[PDB]
């Protein structure tokens, strides 16, 4: 997904 959201680590 991301950074900083659901199935991921912070930005």
């Amino acid at each position: 997904v991301c950074c900083g959201y659901p199935l991921c680590h912070p930005c």
